[PDB]
């Protein structure tokens, strides 16, 4: 089977990427290569990110317009409501698991060591309703601060695709096409044909993923040297985050899939091995979304309309890894500052992490910007975030795997709901 060969190549790519990275790091390291050779060494991994990011805009817009126009607005609303409930519950479970493991293992035992909450949510609302569709294709609204000793929040569009705004518009535009009737049928055919043509490009970029993944993980563990020192002071915090992702991604999420759909959940996860490893390599849910939608449609039996609707929405809203990581970091920082957390402080940590996970941009290093929001809500020192940045390169990659895995299993869950 061609799917099995792709999975075998992807598995070898991750193994070879780790082996190549340690070998390069061990033998000469980044210093021996130098900037002239380091840029070329990681370039094949960068090429995969560029190819994946180039097709996000045509895939997200056309799939959601076609997906929303292929269902009755009442049926689409029910499917969306069920998807949001699954996203909220799983994010809550990830948040609860992260706090529970952090309280149990206590990573902050040996204490050997931004944007406001309102402005963050106002930026989310501004990004949900973009002021320009063309600008939203490569820019997002962000809020900065100016001294006028009172901080005045001034806003302007920064580089970075506004996927959430494009997701919202495409769904609304798709509903408008459905309500148009016969006159909007031509546009439904156009976006479906455009979506199908883009999927042909995905199948070609799909075969380059093992080559890109190998050089993407090899370059990361080469440029991030002194790993042993990192695993010596934050080894327990990394364990809490990675074990929480493993427990939620291999025990909790598969069990939820098994309970509703009485099918093997790890057979579903085997079909999406390539996007999961791509998510690990790229550390972005947006770039691996093209491959996830490719595997979910063909490798698994998920319907075309379900996959093309739930996955683009989940790639921006459903982030189980971000919520678990933020909850562990919030408790870890609290333990470092010797702050005791009672039931009320735990509850607001769960709620704030769930809300902040929805606002996370789904981009590399994009989950630590919302970590400060949780800290101020629960009143913990923010200076300890610098520790999180040291190991974020590894934790974020684990988050991305969990961020997209819930989206795929959610598509499988909602597949049986329609059936
Ligand atoms: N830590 C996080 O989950 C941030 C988002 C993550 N990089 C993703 O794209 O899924
Ligand atoms: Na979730
Ligand atoms: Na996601
Ligand atoms: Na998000």
């Amino acid at each position: 089977l061609r799917a099995n060969l792709l999975v075998l190549l992807t598995v070898v790519a991750v193994v070879a990427g780790v082996a190549l990275g340690l070998g390069v790091s061990g033998a000469g390291g980044a210093l021996a290569l130098g900037p002239e050779r380091l840029s070329a060494f990681v370039f094949p991994g960068e090429l995969l990110l560029r190819l994946l990011r180039m097709i996000i805009l045509p895939l997200v817009v056309c799939s959601l317009i076609g997906g929303a126009a292929s269902l009755d607005p009442g049926a689409l609303g029910r499917l969306g409501a069920w998807a949001l409930l699954f996203f909220l519950v799983t994010t809550l479970l990830a948040s609860a698991l992260g706090v529970g493991l952090a309280l149990a293992l206590q990573p902050g035992a040996a204490s050997a060591a931004s944007k406001e909450v309102l402005d963050s949510f106002l930026d989310l609302a501004r990004n949900i309703f973009p002021s320009n569709l063309v600008s939203a294709a490569f820019r997002s609204y962000s809020t900065t601060y100016e001294e006028r000793r009172v901080k005045v929040p001034v806003g302007q569009e920064v580089e970075g695709m506004n996927i959430l705004g494009l997701v919202v518009f495409a769904i609304v535009f798709g509903v408008a096409l459905r309500k148009l009737g016969p006159e909007g049928e031509l546009l439904i055919r156009f976006f479906n044909s455009f979506n199908e043509a883009t999927m042909v490009l995905v199948s070609w970029i799909m075969w380059y993923a093992p080559v890109g993944i190998m050089f993407l993980v090899a370059g990361k563990i080469v440029e991030m040297e002194d790993v042993g020192l990192l695993f010596a002071r934050l080894g327990k915090y990394i364990l809490c985050c990675l074990l929480g992702h493993a427990i939620h991604g291999l025990l909790v999420l598969p069990l939820i899939y098994f309970l509703f759909t009485r099918k093997n959940p790890y057979r579903f996860l085997w079909g999406i091995v390539t996007p999961l490893a791509t998510a690990f390599g790229t550390s972005s849910s947006s770039a691996t979304l093209p491959l996830m939608m490719k595997c979910v449609e063909e490798n698994n039996g998920v319907a075309k309309h379900i996959s093309r609707f739930i996955l683009p929405i989940g790639a921006t809203v459903n982030m189980d890894g971000a919520a678990l990581f933020q909850c562990v970091a919030a408790v870890f920082i609290a333990q470092l500052s010797q702050q005791s957390l009672d039931f009320v402080k735990i509850i607001t940590i769960l709620v704030t992490a769930t809300a902040s996970s929805v606002g996370a941009a789904g981009i590399p290093a994009g989950g630590v910007l919302t970590l400060a929001i949780i800290l101020e809500a629960v009143n913990l020192p923010v200076d300890h975030i610098s520790l999180i940045l040291a190991v974020d390169w590894l934790v974020d990659r684990s988050c991305t795997v969990l961020n997209v895995e819930g989206d795929a299993l959610g598509a499988g869950l909602l597949q049986n709901y329609v059936d």
